[PDB]
């Protein structure tokens, strides 16, 4: 068990009475008071230490990625890579390593909707035999921006506006709009954005990248480039932003009951961990600087090589003292690993340290129970904001006789210190520039969108004409399509139609036709199913509901759980229909016998608002979920019509039915239901 | 004809025109990291990108406790005229007084970012910039709370917001942990009534009505008391959405009521209340057939009338939500001369409970020296040091009594230096204890009170509300011990949520059972007396020359004092929403255009631009949710594909004349609740 190392902070309140924060059993339910009818007394300390504690619960949420949802999980090894590097974790065949994982969004607040439009978080922390190991990753392998001093001038564009903190967790304003089309570099990280990466179908259908280059050191000091990859053993899926706008309102927490949900019920996520290796001498060789964060390295140029899984096997017992309270570091580096000299990177280390003060009150954060980690801390580290421990160790500086010498410093030869990789230089004039390297902003944002399906690549621009239509200024709406014009002329002119603007003049300097390969969401089918979230749109008349718990069993045998719904909580019934809604489920089944309340007397119930069964039908296939109908339920098709056989719909028995839409959740979303420009 | 936000004038801060300098000034460039080299690491001795990076990492205040969705205004108050025989308060002290007065409404459950239009008890807590200190009236859009006594609050908001292991559900009372505590502390049942109602889900922050909640008491020169019920009486007429407008708008608009307001005050149309209250005499305190100290219960009309005192208007919107909205610090403690507290013991432990919170959110005692929340009376006291301590104290001798310092700050009082006092009256009698008065006993009396003095189908809203809710509680105890609860208020409350939970509810309990009517509870009664700043959107194409045609339908309507939006493929000549932006929650009008009946049938339905049967939705969406729908000339295909009759109530066809005057009309309903389904068919 991973969590075992928090057992020992774990408190149980069963079968015990009501305590002060001080010891001492009382009864918090009664305000002291000066008579009958009286006055609240100043001497009522029950009150004052429990309205206290209440009065100063919050604690301020993270600058960024303030919205999100963490698991705790144990990494395997799948062999000795001691060759590659002196990592510990790495370095043994089947070693079981603790970590915690918290997926999130970016411009989103607290109490922000899972299904907004952004950059997903997957920050993984790794607790080694040698120290805490951070990989503060994104599901998009670049980043918007190339200099981290430019990172509070993209964040304040993203977020809200300053004057009324209008709109939340989205980019759909003004303000960011002009820093897209000022800061040409952010051009790549918003094609990723605008496309299913932006609205995926969950953390699980999630791939996450540690964005920069970083460097494997081996125990004598020769080093290697390296680019983090977390390929996801679920597969990637995607929703469609007019079903993720409903979601965002239906059930803000979709993600968060996504992965809670998989864990209780067995079904716990995996994750296999890749790496790209990349000689020192080859930094500039693939065409883009690899200390570049806005471009990718092709797996066509250096293949993936996987060194281990990441699976996900236990929920936290508190949100706040563990996803909360857990304060990551790209920082957090151990010998084995070691920086480049990426400008975003550099400028990581110190902000992600800095910020733990605010959001922590003081420098003790690291020995929170989520935070400390399994190696052992022995420094010269005393005093504090609430101090936990009390070192025995009196003699707390170094050098010094009376102390032995103890802690002792350790290197690369003696004690398996963190060492800098030896071969690393500093070469050149003192400078506020960036290299000629990174001057290119629009050939890798093509080579993407190059990469995408005709439909997918029609989503991007459906996400981009929806975006822009809400930016109030013509000059940075012209500004944007001057921009998207040097990315391809195709997806500027098809942008411009939906703004009312016309501005099409082909700049071919970065046009080019190239593909990569492991970039599309859809192109792939799904693994396993495992996903699930299956919806029986029943009744509670005309024994419906027995020929519903037939398909709900059946179906279920493939391990998954299948949700029937009905006008009310009968025998078989798990959610009612004023509670269920087509945004909850991936595949929509119509049960036979499902009247009449369709289109009939039937829809007009008080039990559920007006036309609603109707309406979860229409949702479902219109974004493209496989739709299905069991015997007499193909009229329910009818009422809105859709043909029996075309995308995913499928009619007939009831094991007619199973097998079929089972083949439908491996597609995921029929994309032949969504209409294509030149049609 | 003045700037209600005159006094934050000294600390504005214009960048326009000026070059880039650190917080300690000096010009600079913090656009490039200082590097050891072309392609090298960045240096320490960068100090640019340290301070930058600093300021910003340090960004985000802890949010408020509870009510941390919201959104605020800057207004003036105006007295009707001159209160002295009532109240020794200052800013009621004389006729056309002007005070300046600023407003944050919110909700409750609801994190920073969560969605305006929830299910929830909203906030009206209003601030009164008096000469003569800061008075607060930090009150609910409900007149009666959940709990009685103020040390229950931490376990109704630990109920009621997100369960402590997942942070699941966000802005929501749908969940085991709320349900049980409203089932097993019944005092919770009047607010739920209030919360399951349109009261829970308002259409926006001015159409609604405020109250103070508590019983406070208004002090005279003399010392002679009255009790006092702070009312807050909307001149834009009380209004509210249905649930299932209200899913679909927390996804596509989450930020709802927070642009409701800030495009009123923009528009020129600044919203209005007006201040009501209750008077009763010291002696009635228990007279009216319930304790006035019990927050529980609110006091009938009849009773008692509403008497108007003045008039508050918010005319100026922030210039920075952080500096203003989110850093005002409200407290029912901001007493002045003239106003007192009550024996509440809600209320009581609120005076406490509120200061406190303060050092968390602010991180220090000096909190009060913010702009937003500094009085414009003037501060003189003894008052030193504390963290960011913001001013240069000139006196010495910071302490009291003094010869040195000739005894000033000097002491005020009832008789000298018109300083606050108690009422005099006020006594202490009885044994200290830990207990509640017998008085307080009835919790299911005033509920069927509420719900008696709605009309049918608003009852029905009420009995859905809990429908759905209650179908989320995993336990199956805890759903019988709610429908227990009901059917102590009344019996068919209690059977027609029974029907949705799969489980009957036994037995009829006639003990706290009456058919007494109360008025003005009802949002759906009583119409709009104005039909200004009401959102209304025209559903036409870019093809057939429907767009000329919805232009001269703009025209009229916007010079009646209504928001205008047209609706189309792409952003033409008169567009300003398309079909894949816009959505029906965000108008309360849905109008279809001549000859744009042609997007609804055919190949016009499946265009790339927008997603498949998108204007059908926005048509089928707005005539669901009992919003006036309307139709110009052909346009009644359009109608016609989902089965709207033209002759309906609430549904308008025929010419740019009938239209016109016909929508406007249906606004004034604002819902049509012919459109809903009741029990009984
Ligand atoms: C490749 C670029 C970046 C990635 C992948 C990234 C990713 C993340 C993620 C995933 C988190 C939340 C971690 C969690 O779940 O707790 C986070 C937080 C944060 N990031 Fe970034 N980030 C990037 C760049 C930046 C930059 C350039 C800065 C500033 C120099 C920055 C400053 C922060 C800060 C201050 C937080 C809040 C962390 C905390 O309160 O613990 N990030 N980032
Ligand atoms: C009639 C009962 C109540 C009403 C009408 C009420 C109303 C409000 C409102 C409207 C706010 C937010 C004010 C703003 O817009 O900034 C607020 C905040 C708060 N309330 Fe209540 N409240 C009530 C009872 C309580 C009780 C009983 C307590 C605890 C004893 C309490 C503690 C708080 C705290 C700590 C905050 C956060 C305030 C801040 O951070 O500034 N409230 N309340």
């Amino acid at each position: 068990d991973a969590r075992q190392r928090l057992k020992e902070v774990e408190v149980d309140d069963n079968g015990q009475f009501m305590t002060t924060d001080f010891g001492g059993n009382i009864e918090e339910q009664f305000s002291l008071k000066a008579g009958g009818r009286g006055s609240t007394l100043l001497e009522d300390f029950i009150f004052r230490q429990k309205l206290q504690h209440f009065d100063h619960e919050r604690i301020p949420e993270r600058v960024v990625h303030a919205r999100g949802a963490g698991a705790h999980g144990i990494f395997t090894s799948y062999g000795d890579w001691s060759n590659i590097t002196a990592a510990s974790f790495l370095g043994a065949k089947d070693k079981q390593t603790p970590v915690f994982v918290r997926f999130s969004t970016v411009a989103g607040s607290r109490g922000s909707a899972d299904t907004a439009r952004d950059v997903h978080g997957f920050a993984t922390r790794f607790y080694t035999d040698e120290g805490n190991f951070d990989i503060v990753g994104n599901n998009i392998p670049v980043f918007f921006i190339q200099d981290a001093i430019r990172f509070p001038d993209l964040i304040h564009s993203v977020k809200p506006s300053p004057d009324n903190e209008v709109p939340q967790a989205a980019t759909a304003h003004d303000s960011a709009w002009d820093f897209f089309s000022s800061q040409p570099s952010a051009l790549h990280t918003l094609f990723w954005a605008m496309s299913g990466n932006g609205i995926p179908r969950s953390y699980r259908h999630m791939d996450g990248f540690g964005i920069h280059t970083f460097r494997l050191v081996t125990e004598d000091g020769k080093s290697k480039l390296v680019k983090w990859h977390w390929k996801t053993k679920q597969g990637k899926a995607a929703l469609v932003w007019e079903e993720a706008q409903v979601l965002a309102g239906k059930n803000a927490d979709f993600h968060r009951q996504d992965l809670w949900d998989a864990i209780e019920s067995g079904n716990a996520p995996s994750w296999e961990l890749a790496v790209q290796l990349i000689d020192e001498d080859k930094a500039q060789a693939y065409g883009f600087d690899l200390l570049d964060p806005t471009k990718f390295l092709p797996e066509e140029f250096a293949p993936l090589q996987v060194l281990g899984e990441m699976t996900l096997n236990r929920n936290p017992m508190n949100y706040f003292a563990e996803t909360e309270q857990i304060s990551f570091q790209p920082g957090h580096i151990v010998r084995g690993v070691d920086f480049t000299e990426d400008p975003l990177l550099q400028g990581r280390l110190y902000s992600y340290l800095d910020t733990q003060l605010n959001r922590h009150r003081g420098p003790n954060f690291e020995q929170l129970p989520i935070n400390r980690p399994v190696s052992g801390v022995h420094n010269n580290h005393r005093d504090g904001q609430g101090q936990a421990w009390i070192h025995k160790n009196i003699h707390h500086y170094s050098p010094s006789y009376l102390n032995k010498g103890y802690p002792a410093q350790a290197n690369q030869t003696v004690g398996r210190g963190f060492f800098t990789t030896p071969g690393r230089t500093a070469s050149g004039v003192l400078n506020r520039e960036l290299s000629a390297t990174f001057d290119d902003h629009y050939t890798q944002p093509r080579l993407f969108f190059n990469s995408l399906t005709p439909v997918e690549q029609q989503f991007v621009i459906n996400a981009i004409r929806f975006e822009a239509s809400h930016v109030t200024n013509e000059q940075v709406k012209k500004n944007v399509l001057e921009q998207l014009n040097k990315i391809s002329n195709d997806v500027a002119k098809r942008v411009a139609v939906a703004l009312g603007l016309e501005a099409p003049q082909p700049d071919p300097t970065y046009y080019h036709n190239n593909v990569t390969r492991g970039v599309s969401i859809f192109n792939e089918s799904l693994p396993t199913i495992a996903t699930l979230r299956v919806g029986v749109l029943s009744t509670t008349k005309g024994g419906s509901l027995d020929k519903a718990k037939a398909l709900k069993e059946q179906l279920e045998k493939d391990g998954l759980k299948v949700t029937v719904i009905a006008e009310y909580l009968a025998s078989g019934v798990d959610q009612t229909y004023s509670a269920a809604d087509a945004t909850a489920f991936d595949a929509v089944v119509v049960a036979e016998g499902a009247e009449r309340v369709f289109s009939g007397k039937g829809a007009m119930s008080p039990l559920f608002p007006a036309g609603r069964p109707s309406q979860i039908l229409t949702d479902g296939y219109r974004w493209g979920k496989p739709v299905a109908a069991v015997g007499s339920a193909k009229k329910a098709l009818q009422s809105i019509g859709v043909e029996e056989k075309e995308a995913g719909v499928y009619a007939g028995a009831q094991d007619e039915v199973i097998k079929g839409v089972e083949e439908g959740l491996k597609v995921f979303k029929f994309l032949e239901r969504f209409a294509v420009d030149g049609d």
